[PDB]
């Protein structure tokens, strides 16, 4: 199946996933000078505060912090979106080496990892209803470059050893996911898709501006993890991020001036 590796990386995609090269894919390049502020923009909300984390898993080809969308806890909402947006999981991509990492750019720019926070329109009523709309999820986008520690992310990092490989996962109750955002809200946007198969494309992007810090030591105990499932060969967990798509007849919105 799917992976980023030579034989079925994001070049071989598109054979059983024909969407991948599609009108609205994702990840792209956000060019700077050609985003737009727009003054239409309502305040983004982040309420993550009665957010309940569960389980942590290794699914080969990166690893899912899942929560409980049971019930309306942690919500995203404002910004370009109309409507509730319910958390469900959240994941990284990251490299091999500090340069790259990031699935997004900022004018080419790469960062060594980005987050993705996966929410679900609640007018769908579940996850795999949502998935069949345009306007089904919201990912909340998040680059991570490498300087200070960010303590919030430690218990997720400590937590790693214990899922190294594919299908492994650990209990992983009461995380709190706003550990991991940045202090200014400022995004870009624009509409998009998944970048994993199936690369649906139902997603709105709201990509922070302001990166989070991330120490060297944290980022290296990602690149610990394993593609493989135990017994196998070892394959580092690196490099598991798509590179930016063709943007196609899309605009990006900025938040701020
Ligand atoms: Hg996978
Ligand atoms: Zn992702």
């Amino acid at each position: 199946h799917w992976g980023y590796g030579k034989h079925n990386g994001p070049e071989h995609w598109h054979k059983d996933f024909p969407i991948a090269k599609g009108e609205r894919q994702s990840p792209v390049d956000i060019d700077t000078h050609t985003a737009k502020y727009d003054p239409s923009l309502k305040p983004l909300s982040v309420s993550y505060d009665q957010a309940t984390s569960l389980r942590i898993l290794n699914n080969g080809h990166a690893f899912n912090v899942e929560f409980d969308d049971s019930q309306d806890k942690a919500v995203l909402k404002g910004g370009p979106l109309d409507g509730t947006y319910r958390l469900i999981q959240f994941h990284f991509h990251w490299g091999s080496l500090d340069g790259q990492g990031s699935e997004h750019t900022v004018d080419k720019k790469k960062y060594a990892a980005e987050l993705h926070l996966v929410h679900w329109n609640t007018k769908y009523g579940d996850f795999g209803k949502a998935v069949q709309q345009p306007d089904g999820l919201a990912v909340l986008g998040i680059f991570l470059k490498v300087g200070s520690a960010k303590p919030g992310l430690q218990k997720v990092v400590d937590v790693l050893d214990s899922i190294k490989t594919k299908g492994k996962s650990a209990d992983f109750t009461n995380f709190d996911p706003r550990g991991l955002l940045p202090e200014s809200l400022d995004y870009w946007t624009y509409p998009g898709s998944l970048t994993t198969p199936p690369l649906l494309e139902c997603v709105t992007w709201i990509v922070l501006k302001e990166p989070i810090s991330v120490s060297s030591e944290q980022v290296l105990k990602f690149r610990k993890l394993n593609f493989n499932g135990e017994g196998e060969p070892e394959e580092l967990m690196v490099d598991n991020w798509r590179p930016a798509q063709p943007l196609k007849n899309r605009q990006i919105k900025a938040s701020f001036k």
